[PDB]
RNA sequence: GGUCAAGAUAGUAAGGGUCCACGGUGGAUGCCCUGGCGCUGGAGCCGAUGAAGGACGCGAUUACCUGCGAAAAGCCCCGA
């Protein structure tokens, strides 16, 4: 979610995690359009989640290739 | 008391005037500060790593502002 249990993943295993959230985020976007969003907090959570993956994939790119 | 005569004089206000009472309109005066001005001192350049300044966006709901920038009213570390 946030500490060291996030960086264990390989190359395509990072792009995979993003894609699964973007898809969920879109299913929620469609849910919003048809008056079905009972859990709006889920929206920001996934956006915070995708941000974290994208931030870390840049940390590890510099904590190796310098 | 009655009739006639000769006199003289009053009230009525359609509307108006002055004063009084009570309102309405209006935003002066007073009180206040959420905002300004001056002087004294501090500080004093930003930009091809893309500035000043903008456009369009980012909200469960978002028209304006603010804050951001497709990682979008926020993501990571250190300190309080």
């Amino acid at each position: 979610m946030k500490p060291s249990e996030m960086r264990n993943l390989q190359a395509t295993d990072f792009a995979k995690e993003i894609d699964a959230r973007k898809k969920e985020l879109m299913e929620l976007r469609f849910q919003a359009a048809a008056g079905q969003l009972a859990q709006p907090h889920r929206v920001r959570q996934l956006r915070r989640e995708v941000a974290q993956l994208n931030t870390v994939k840049a940390e590890l790119a510099r904590k190796g290739e310098q």
